[PDB]
Order: structure tokens, then sequence, then C-alpha cells
């Protein structure tokens, strides 16, 4: 298949080849903080990310992905709303065509400039990410909002690479990536049950979205828009926007770890 974010193949078109697009636990959503319920039973996040787990950065045509070696248990998320160990798999980012929008999740009617997703899978129960992606408790994604601010020394590692992966399919070695340090200093979070925000749109994600944004400069974020959604030797299209609109909550509870 050949989904994307352009006029012919974008989010409104996804339902055509992925009927779960209209499902009851679709992501992303609006977080309306006046409707969030603090839940004292939610636990703190327990995070370990080995900077040597990071292997490769590539252009999928839908974002950049930092792939981590997920055959080993070096990089694991536990706690939060999660039962068991969730192995780190991959990091990517969503943004919009300009800095005033671009996050997937929206807070109190407001879009951030971009949103970082840290993809993990239940390695207690499932033999691989591919099997875990089909189960309600299979995935956990940590979301971090990016707002325009000062230049981010931690994102600069990624931005420095983006020219070498400008075309879809291109990849480049990427390691010693201190992912933890990219996180905001508060790990307070909202959580709800949801889906992949991209086709196949599987309802297998425990969303964990951190309240506190991190900064990125205008010039840093603009580098992501210089990525192509098209391959070398193909007609060019810039990956100007790669975010899905908020989906109906359909009676799900968004809970907060904090008050
Ligand atoms: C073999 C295989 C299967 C699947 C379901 N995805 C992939 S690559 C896509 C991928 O890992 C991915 C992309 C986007 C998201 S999101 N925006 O965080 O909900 C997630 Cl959870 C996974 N590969
Ligand atoms: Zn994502």
């Amino acid at each position: 298949l050949s989904w994307g974010y352009r006029e012919h193949n974008g989010p409104i078109h996804w339902k055509e080849f992925f009927p779960i697009a209209d499902g009851d636990q679709q992501s992303p959503i609006e977080i309306k903080t006046k409707e969030v319920k603090y839940d004292s039973s939610l636990r703190p996040l327990s995070i370990k990310y080995d900077p040597s787990s990071a292997k490769i950065i590539s252009n999928s045509g839908h974002s950049f992905n930092v792939d981590f070696d997920d055959t080993e248990n070096k990089s694991v998320l536990r706690g939060g709303p999660l039962t068991g160990s969730y192995r780190l798999r991959q990091v990517h980012l969503h943004w919009g065509s300009a800095d005033d929008h671009g996050s997937e999740h929206i807070v109190d009617g407001v879009s951030y400039a971009a949103e970082l997703h840290v993809v993990h899978w239940n390695s207690d129960k499932y033999p691989s990410f591919v099997e875990a992606a089909h189960e309600p408790d299979g995935l956990a994604v940590l979301g971090v909002f990016l707002q325009i601010g000062e230049p981010n020394s931690q994102l600069q590692k990624i931005t420095d690479t983006l020219d070498s992966i400008k075309e879809k399919g291109k990849q480049t070695r990427f390691t010693n990536f201190d992912l933890l340090s990219l996180l905001p200093p508060s790990w307070d979070y909202w959580t709800y049950p949801g889906s992949l925000t991209v086709p196949p749109l599987l309802e297998s994600v425990t969303w964990i979205v951190l309240k506190q944004p991190i900064n990125i400069s205008s010039q840093q974020l603009a580098k992501f828009r210089s990525l192509l959604c098209t391959a070398e030797g193909e007609a060019a299209a810039f990956l100007v926007s790669n975010h899905r609109p908020p989906q109906p909550l359909k009676g799900r509870k968004v809970r907060a770890s904090f008050h």
C-alpha cells in the first residue's frame, strides 16, 4: 500500500484501506485537562535507555525512525500505567507544515509544533514487536511535545543527520544516542488506551503522553520539513506535514499521574 499525508493518500483516505480508522480506540486525541481524572494508582515512569541501543536512523517516507536493537533488554519502560516490561523499539517524530501546529495529540485545543513518539512492545508476553502490535496490551508509546524555543542540543544529533537521509529509503548509522536526556525533566503524564496513529492503525497502544514539552528551535524543526516523502529517482514531494487529526474519544478515560 501507499498511504501518506498528501491530498490523495492522507488521513481522511485511510479508512478506505484500513477500516479500523473508524474504530473505538483511535489515536491521537484531544487531551482536555478539565476532563482528565487524576488517578492515584498510576505509578511513576521507570525508564532505562541505553545510548548504545540506538542503531540506525532512516527516512521511512513518513518520518525519520531511529531504530534500536530490540533483541536485547537494555532499553525498557516499566511503571506508569504498564503491567510488565516494554522494550524500546523505535523513535520518530510528527510535525506540521508550519510551527503553529503539528503535534498529534492536542492539549486544551492547542497544537504543539511537533510530537516525539517512543515506541515500545511488551516483551514479557510477546516474542516480537510484530506480534505485540496486534494485542491491546502489546504496545506502549511515550509521547513528548516539542514547542518552539531555544535550540535543543539533544535534538541537534538528529538534525545533523537529516541531509544524509533526505530521500525515503536512505539510512545512516546512528548510535550513542542519549534518548533519556531528550526527555523533559518531569515525567508526569496522561494516559489512555488507543492505536497506532499511522496505518495499520491497530488498537494496541497504551498512550503515555508527558505533560511537559521540550524545546526545539524554529530552524531545527524546519530541517524535518526538508525530508522527502519520495525516494531518490522519483518525483519529489517534501514531507511538510505528517500528523493525524484527533479522533473521537468515544467514552475513553484520560487519566493523569499527577495533580
Ligand atoms: C513490521 C511492522 C509492523 C508495524 C505494525 N509497523 C511497522 S513500522 C511502523 C511503526 O513501527 C510505528 C509507526 C508509528 C507508530 S505511532 N505514530 O507512535 O502510533 C507506532 Cl506505535 C509504530 N513495522
Ligand atoms: Zn508516531
